[PDB]
């Protein structure tokens, strides 16, 4: 899998995303407070963060390519297309920035 370092408000951890599971599966696996939702992309409020490395979510709701590459993301629908860190909580950062990065 791909390390990816979850950025969660409580602090950080690596966990292992496969290339075709997304990441929440390794993230909760890992010990995150991170929620669980539909799996599915029903929604983004559980829009994690690329803080590093990269993700799959092209098909993400009403984030964008260039989102991503300001690293917003998505947790539902999306895994690591390389060994990144994602923040989590900050869903917020796709619909205005959050001043993260
Ligand atoms: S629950 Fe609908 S996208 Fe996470």
């Amino acid at each position: 899998m791909y390390k990816v370092t979850l950025k969660t408000p409580s602090g950080d951890k690596t966990i292992e995303c496969p290339a075709d599971t997304y990441i929440l599966d390794a993230a909760e696996e890992a010990g995150l407070d991170l929620p669980y939702s539909c799996r599915a992309g029903a929604c983004s409020s559980c829009a994690g963060k690329v803080a590093a490395g990269t993700v799959d979510q092209s098909d993400q709701s009403f984030l964008d390519d260039a989102q991503m590459g300001n690293g917003f993301v998505l947790t539902c629908v999306a895994y690591p297309t390389s060994d990144c860190t994602i923040q989590t909580h900050q869903e917020e950062a796709l619909y205005e920035n959050l001043y993260f990065q």
